[PDB]
C-alpha cells in the first residue's frame, strides 16, 4: 500500500576488486498500477551522470510492479565516500522522493588474518575443514576467498561478521577438503580483501608441513 | 618546424593498483612562440568526454612549449581494449594530428614467482639480497613490490623485463636487508601484480630458514 | 645536417678475452643521392691511423643510403683510454658533426658474484633454473657467460645492468637446464669478465651439495 525505496548499496566484492565492476540498485515498490511509468533521477555530489540504464517493468506473483534501476559507477568513486542519491517522481506521487547513500564512515581498522589446523578427530572422517579467522577490522564490508595451486575453490563458507566488545568484527572460514589431498602436502590460502589493508589485499598459508617442526624427528610408532 | 606529438600510455602500476585511476595524456612539444593557442579534443570510442583537463603554457630555455593534458581512464574500461583518441590541432600544425591508443591483443600467460634466499658467502658482508624472479608473463607490464609484515618496503629495484627464449618474459628484483632483522627471521612478502594473475596479485612469503629444512631423526625409541 | 653520423661503439665483450679484434664502425646513414661521395678523415691523439679501411656502399628497401667502414683495433690500446674521432664532411651538410669516442674516465669498482640455488617450486618443473648475480661495478661494460664442460651452453641470459643508490650496477644471469641433470651432481659456474677485475676472470662454482653441507639421517634404535 505504502510506497518504500530500498536502495542496495553497491557490493564490496565488486568494488574492492577491479575484476568486477560495482553497481547501484534503485528499486520503486509499490507503484501504482494507473502510472506504471516512473521517472528517475541521478545525483554524485550535486551533477548528473549520462551513463544511466534502465531495465523494463518486471510484473511478480503478487501483482506488485516493481522497477528496478542499475547504475555503473568506477571502483574508486565509492570508495572516496561520494555521496550518491536516487530521485523518484511519479505522477500518483504528490511530490518526488530522494533517497540518499555513502559508504560507511569511521576510523579504518587493519584485519588480523590466523590460520588453523584441523583437529585430530577430524581425520577420522573422510572430509577435512579448514579454518580461517579474520578479526580486528571497523568496517562491516570484507571479501574473503579460499584458493590452492593457484586455481578458486567452489566449496567454502564463510560467516556473517559478529561485533566484538571493543567493536571491532571478526568471522570465520570453513573450506571442506577431502583427507587424501591433505596428506598429499597441497598448500590452501584465505585471501583476504579489505579497504583498510595495505594493498587491499592479505594472503595466508597452510599445509600439513606447517603443524610439523621444522626439525622432522616425529618417526613411525612401535 | 619538426613538431612532436606523444601519446604516453597509462603506468601499468597504476592501471594494477586500485589507488590510483590509470592516466592517459597526449602531449605537444615544439611550439612556436607567436601561437600559444593549442586546441585537445578527446574521443571514447568516438564520443566527447567533459573530463579534458586544460593546462597552462610552460615556457622553456629551448624555445619549445610544454602543455600537458591528462585524462583519466576506470580500470575495467582499459582491460576491455577500448579505444582511446587525442587530436591535436594548431594553427602553427598545418594539419591537426589525431592519434588512437588500444591495449594488444595476445593470449596472456599466468607469470610465476618464486623467491630465492641469500648465499651463505653474502652472509659475510654487511647486507644481505633477498630476490624475487618472476618468469613467463607474456605482456610486457608488471607491478613488482615488496612488503614486511604490513609496512611497504621502497629498497627494493627491478631490472627492465627482456625476451625469453620462448618468447615469454623474466624479471629480477632484488632487495637490500639488513642482518639484522634477518636473523630474528622476520617475514618478507613479494607482491605481483599481472593482467594473467587470479584477481591481479599474488604473494610469495620468504624469511629465515626457510629453505631446506632439517632432517635429523628417522627412527623412533620403541 | 643533411647526412647523419651513426656511431657504433666497440663490444665490450669483444675487447676481453681474445677472440676476435674488435670493430668501431662511424656509418654515415641518410646520404643524399645526389652526391654519394663522402670525405672521411681521422682523429687520435693527432696521429692519422695507417690502417685505413672502407667498404662498399649498401642502398636500403627505403630512400636511406649507408656508407659503412671497419677496422682493426688491439685489445690493450682500448683498455688504455685513448681519444678517437672519425670526421664526415659532405656537401650538402653546411658544417661537419662532432662525435668523439672515448673510454669512460671513472674510478674502476671492484665487483662481487654470488649464486643462488633452486628454489623447492622449481623442482617440481622439468625444468632448473639457476641464478647468478654480479654487482658493484662501476662501468656498465661487463660480461657474463655460463661456462660448462664442452661447448657453453646458450640457454643463459643475461639481464642488462641497472644503477643502484651507490652508483654502482648490478645485473643477473639465469640458466634454464633439464631437471634430471641437476641431480647428477654437474659442475656448474658463470665467468664474469670485468676490467677491473684481476686477470678480468671470475668464477663461482654452483652445485646441490655446496649449499648446505650441514649432517642429517641420525638414527637411534633403543631395545
Amino acid at each position: 500500500g505504502g510506497p518504500s525505496v530500498f536502495l542496495f548499496p553497491p557490493k564490496p566484492k565488486d568494488t574492492l576488486m577491479i575484476s568486477r565492476t560495482p553497481e547501484v540498485t534503485c528499486v520503486v515498490v509499490d507503484v501504482s498500477h494507473e502510472d506504471p511509468e516512473v521517472k528517475f533521477n541521478w545525483y554524485v555530489d550535486g551533477v548528473e551522470v549520462h551513463n544511466a540504464k534502465t531495465k523494463p517493468r518486471e510484473e511478480q506473483y503478487n501483482s506488485t510492479y516493481r522497477v528496478v534501476s542499475v547504475l555503473t559507477v568506477c571502483h574508486q568513486d565509492w570508495l572516496n565516500g561520494k555521496e550518491y542519491k536516487c530521485k523518484v517522481s511519479n505522477k500518483a506521487l504528490p511530490a518526488p522522493i530522494e533517497k540518499t547513500i555513502s559508504k560507511a564512515k569511521g576510523q579504518p581498522r587493519e584485519p588480523q588474518v590466523y590460520t588453523l589446523p584441523p583437529s585430530r578427530e577430524e581425520m577420522t572422517k573422510n572430509q577435512v575443514s579448514l579454518t580461517c579467522l579474520v578479526k580486528g577490522f571497523y568496517p562491516s564490508d570484507i571479501a574473503v576467498e579460499w584458493e590452492s595451486n593457484g586455481q578458486p575453490e567452489n566449496n567454502y563458507k564463510t560467516t556473517p561478521p559478529v561485533l566484538d566488545s571493543d567493536g571491532s568484527f571478526f568471522l570465520y572460514s570453513k573450506l571442506t577438503v577431502d583427507k587424501s589431498r591433505w596428506q598429499q602436502g597441497n598448500v590452501f590460502s584465505c585471501s583476504v580483501m579489505h579497504e583498510a589493508l595495505h594493498n587491499h589485499y592479505t594472503q595466508k598459508s597452510l599445509d600439513k608441513s606447517t603443524g610439523k617442526p621444522t626439525l622432522y624427528n616425529v618417526s613411525l610408532i612401535m
